[PDB]
């Protein structure tokens, strides 16, 4: 799985240990091993939710499945629970866009995770 | 909705007021409230189109409804109009992805819109 | 075609010549015409990749047509050998997603390229 986050907060802001976090969080949130959970947070960005620029995040989850519409309210209220405690950003000032990859759209290690058929 | 834009253009060269002229503009064009209108500006970015570094802009439009053919067309007029008038970009160097978000795979305000 | 690379790798090494390079092996294996292609990179980038902060890259190639099964492990193949040569990424560190766009939700010059209808 792949999370990004865009946010206008200052790297400053950041906390050191951030991307763990996430790393870990994720990984209990999907069941899918650390090892494949990749984590991107871009901050100082120029960005406005409701043309407003009080600290806001625009981010997006990539899985191969475990995507959908229980899992994905579990998703916001763990990921938008993290943004708000750890960044400062209020829930209502997020989106999250939730994407579920099909094996053969995904590239890695020089193929894709669709190794079955040719 | 929500409107990216990432562009080679230098930062100095986005003028007061843009990111509130996207906004409005985008609240008009796909008929929600500005409340819901998010937007984003990527200046100074390595790129290329066409492989020239003139300026270009590589866009993205996610809606949750209010994506198609006559739609797309309309939002892409009007994008690159500003894009052009704005940031000085050609709209023949621009692309923009569109998206039709499915509520259930949107997340706000710790849950999702489904 | 799009193709967006996003790296921990500092900007300091990425080498002259790499945004060309990808823009003409990208128009080779699509068999698109280079006038097409659009070429996006984004290095001293905030990410970790398995919990890991050694180099790494997350990328999306957007494209209409030209994406399935067989075509995107050679799209990844030569991504992954370009990433590797160049910015000493480790292949199994590179996700990237591949997205095959309907004509009609890629906008251009003005319109998109759904002109039938
Ligand atoms: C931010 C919040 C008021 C909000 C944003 N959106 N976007 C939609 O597309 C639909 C409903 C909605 N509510």
């Amino acid at each position: 799985p792949m999370f990004i986050v865009n946010t206008n907060v200052p790297r400053a802001s950041v906390p050191d240990g951030f991307l763990s976090e996430l790393t870990q969080q994720l990984a209990q949130a999907t069941g899918k091993p650390p090892q494949y959970i990749a984590v991107h947070v871009v901050p100082d960005q120029l960005m406005a939710f409701g043309g407003s620029s009080e600290p806001c995040a625009l981010c997006s989850l990539h899985s191969i499945g475990k995507i959908g519409g229980a899992q994905n309210r579990s998703y916001s209220k763990l990921l938008c629970g993290l943004l708000a405690e750890r960044l400062r950003i209020s829930p209502d000032r997020v989106y999250i866009n939730y994407y579920d990859m099909n094996a053969a759209n995904v590239g890695w290690n020089n193929s894709t995770f669709a190794l079955e058929h040719h």
